[PDB]
């Protein structure tokens, strides 16, 4: 029956049927809407690589992985076990010809037309130099892949009845198309009282005729401070002009969270609103390459609209200039907006444009409505591949919240790459469902796409879902009860263990994190709970996987009293980072761990094996001492190699944060937030937690050789990677401002705060500027010491 249905909304976390907090059918309509999108990809998929998802890649293979191949031959390990020598660029096709290829112990096969080097799991073996090790098995049945069977000129007018509260005022009304105000009236001031009625008609200025699609009123209520808010779209999805009467539960008090069409769904509590509706010269040509050559925060004065409106034909010749092209259009002209699609449909070169992911995100950001403008940035992605469509998806995901309409190219797109690769789809799952279980300003939008991706993933991924879902909040329901019971107590991890004890009676489930790792049992013995103020699990499970080639536990901590949503971008971004860094033949050895939000401000953790806080190395012997990293690092290395690649390791890493670090913004950390592997890997936690620019402290310089007023090889060497990476990630400023802007928009709590990535990135400095400017950086940290870190210990 209907049971499905059911199932569904408890997958989601939301009911997608439940109409209402509707004042009409837009989300209907979507879920109508999205079926043949669903429908296509489902036939269009082929059941083996669907059924195997083969992890692959057409990016060059980068030079210091080559230095890791240095006799044209790479070992694999088939599995009883036989070593084979196999060349760079054999197919697993070909290789299997050599006398289906699965990775022992995960989930993950080789398979299909591409070099064993196209692999990402050769590459991430040749990355850490331990050997590829591989079950002959037999294909997984791609039926368990079954999806169940399923010339107007008045002037525009509203008006404002009156606002009420169950439990000095004046209401603002404001045609909108994308933060751009096309006009805007307002109320008479009257006593604020639990009901407050104006019955004005407020006519705006802008005729009828003039309105965009895309366009919202927005109505706020001011007291002067703003104090709700609410939005409607002026034309809806049917291309239908508003009509009728409408009444509108406003949000309580910049983020995306004030351009959603959605109304509160607290109507016992919140405030609400009724209203009714019934060719040039040199120099002209130099001042527009200087305009299309600016950041893409820089403000555009209104000489410079005017021109980059005029020369539209000759900017359009420059896909670097389509941002600025397109914040230049009136957009409450009819008349303008028609020359606009008339110049879009000739976007000939852009068409042919190289793929820029950093252009191509702008036209997806809160400055953009119109939907044609929008879908040439989603045309850009329809040529990535799931690699790259990987590295994007996150914040693909979050652009969804600068859609005006529930049912666009990205809401689309982001359903057929989902339905189209198991582990993109894993991770849309997990994205979408983390949105909508804690953002009611979009949970409608999000649970809406996320039915129209499970309806189509077919029984195995949807019982593969249904396993996590019923794991991860079984034990979310133990994590906040142990915060309630609340440094560590004695009965707590009595209390822990007990509790262990009775969800355990789902067997096996994917570790959310990584689709890869089956987590069996649980190791109920190993289990604790931290001495951070926040009282987290830390938990850790055995592989399901028989075939696995050793027992090391998989460990995850389950946090509640952090935004793990902020962590989970930061730590994209670190991973777009290393991105960049290895397509100019750079590792900087950043360790971004797993990480995925659950639910309101609780998560899981991937437990990185064989590390601990720097803190905690201190702590080991207030008063901080500079030898005992170098000491503690060299007494967990048995040789010297291994010791030098743990100092090196260090180098990269230490460089490799310093420069991401310093750029996000997130530079000045607390001792405790740092951690390091045993095996060297230095990296930062807890992104939801007289300054400094990026931890450098005497006992990382005292590893590097240095102390005070000093250099060495090795020190020198770090100055060297930082700022070869420092310039590195400045050849993509225009990527880099915009993941940066679009993550605050839509993950963190003003103008200001946006604009750090610019004096970070240094907009507008020639190369052997920024050189200085990252080494005086560098200078800046060994003045400060301990003082600093010291700060945080008195805090
Ligand atoms: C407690 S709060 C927190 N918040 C964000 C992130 C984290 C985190 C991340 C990774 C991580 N790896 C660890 N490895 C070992 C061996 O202990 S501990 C730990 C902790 N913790």
């Amino acid at each position: 029956s209907q049971a499905f249905q059911r199932q569904l909304t408890a997958l989601i976390g939301y009911d997608v049927t439940d109409v209402s907090n509707v004042h009409d059918d837009e989300l209907e309509f979507t879920r109508r809407g999205l079926v043949t999108p669903r429908m296509a990809e489902v036939a269009s998929r082929d059941p083996k690589l669907y059924a195997m998802h083969p992890w692959v890649t057409s990016k060059p293979l980068p030079e210091y992985l080559w230095k890791k191949i240095a006799n044209n031959c790479i070992f694999i390990v088939i599995h009883t076990s036989q070593t084979i020598k196999v060349s760079p660029d054999d197919t697993p096709g070909a290789i299997l010809q050599s006398f289906v290829l699965r990775v022992c112990g995960r989930d993950e096969y080789l398979v299909g037309e591409t070099p064993i080097k196209n692999f990402q799991w050769v590459r991430h073996c040749l990355k850490n130099g331990e050997e590829i090790h591989v079950v002959l098995d037999t294909p997984p049945d791609p039926a368990l892949d079954e999806v169940r069977k399923e010339d107007c000129d008045r002037k525009f007018r509203v008006k404002i009845r009156g606002i009420d509260i169950p439990v000095t005022v004046f209401v603002e009304a404001n045609i909108q198309h994308g933060q751009q105000v096309l006009c805007q009236r307002r109320t008479s001031p009257k006593p604020f009282t639990e009901e407050v009625l104006w019955n004005v008609w407020l006519e705006f200025s802008i005729k009828i005729k003039d309105l965009p699609k895309g366009a919202l009123l927005n109505l706020q209520i001011y007291c002067v401070q703003l104090l709700y808010y609410v939005n409607l779209l002026l034309i809806d999805h049917r291309f239908l002009l508003r009509r009728g009467e409408y009444v509108l539960h406003m949000w309580q008090i910049f983020n995306a969270d004030k351009l959603t069409s959605a109304t509160n769904p607290d109507k016992e509590n919140s405030m609400s609103i009724s209203i009714l509706l019934d060719e040039m010269p040199n120099q002209l040509r130099k001042q527009l390459e200087a305009i299309i050559a600016t950041d893409p925060l820089n403000p555009l004065t209104a000489e410079d609209k005017e021109l980059l409106w005029h020369f539209r034909y000759e900017s359009l010749k420059h896909p670097k200039a389509y941002p600025k092209l397109f914040s230049s259009v009136k957009w409450g002209q009819q008349e303008i907006v028609a020359k606009t699609y008339q110049l879009l449909a000739r976007r000939e070169v852009w068409d042919q444009s190289a793929l820029d992911v950093g252009l191509t995100m702008q036209l997806l950001d809160c400055n953009f409505s119109d939907e044609n403008v929008r879908a040439i940035a989603v045309q850009k992605l329809e040529s990535l591949e799931d690699d790259d469509v990987l590295h994007y998806l996150l914040q693909l995901v979050q652009a969804v919240k600068f859609e005006p309409y529930h049912d666009s190219a990205l809401a689309r797109f982001l359903l057929k790459r989902g339905l189209r690769n198991k582990r993109i789809g894993h991770f849309l799952f997990w994205f979408l469902r983390s949105e909508i279980a804690q953002s009611r300003h979009y949970q409608q939008r999000f649970a809406v796409i996320l039915e129209a991706y499970l309806r189509g993933c077919g029984t195995a991924m949807l019982h593969d879902f249904t396993q996590q879902v019923q794991v991860i909040e079984m034990l979310q329901k133990v994590t906040l009860d142990i915060k309630s019971l609340s440094d560590v107590s004695s009965q707590v991890i009595s209390q822990l263990k007990q509790k262990l004890e009775n969800l355990q009676n789902p067997e096996s489930f994917r570790v959310p994190y990584d689709p890869g790792l089956k987590a069996g049992a649980l190791a109920i013995e190993k289990c604790k709970v931290m001495a951070s103020k926040k009282k987290p699990l830390w938990l850790e499970f055995k592989c399901a996987d028989p075939t696995a080639l050793s027992n090391e536990t998989i460990g995850i901590i389950f946090k509640h009293g952090d935004d793990l949503r902020q962590d989970m971008l930061i730590l994209q971004i670190l991973r777009i980072m290393e991105s960049i860094w290895e397509t100019e033949s750079l590792d900087l050895c950043l360790l971004p761990y797993g990480c995925i939000s659950t639910g309101d401000k609780i998560g899981m953790i991937e437990i990185v094996k064989d590390a601990t806080t720097i803190a905690k190395i201190q702590q080991s012997t207030g008063a901080f001492k500079d030898e005992v990293l170098n000491h503690w690092l060299k007494e967990k290395s048995p040789t010297e190699e291994k010791f030098q690649a743990a100092v090196e390791r260090f180098v990269y890493s230490c460089a490799g944060y310093c420069v991401a670090t310093f750029v996000l913004g997130i530079g000045d950390r607390h001792n405790d937030n740092i951690m390091i592997t045993e095996t060297g890997n230095l990296f930062h936690i807890d992104f939801g937690h007289e300054r400094v620019p990026f931890v450098l402290t005497p006992d990382f310089l005292f590893v590097m050789g240095t102390s005070g007023k000093k250099t060495s090889p090795h020190f020198q060497k770090f100055q060297d990677i930082c700022v070869k990476a420092y310039l590195a990630l400045r050849h993509h400023t225009n990527l880099l401002i915009i993941l940066f802007s679009m993550m605050l928009m839509t993950g963190m709590p003003s103008k200001e705060d946006i604009e750090y990535i610019r004096d970070a990135l240094t907009v507008g400095k020639n190369e052997e500027d920024a050189k200085k400017y990252f080494l005086d950086q560098i200078e800046v940290c060994r003045d400060k010491g301990w003082t600093v870190q010291f700060n945080w210990f008195l805090h």
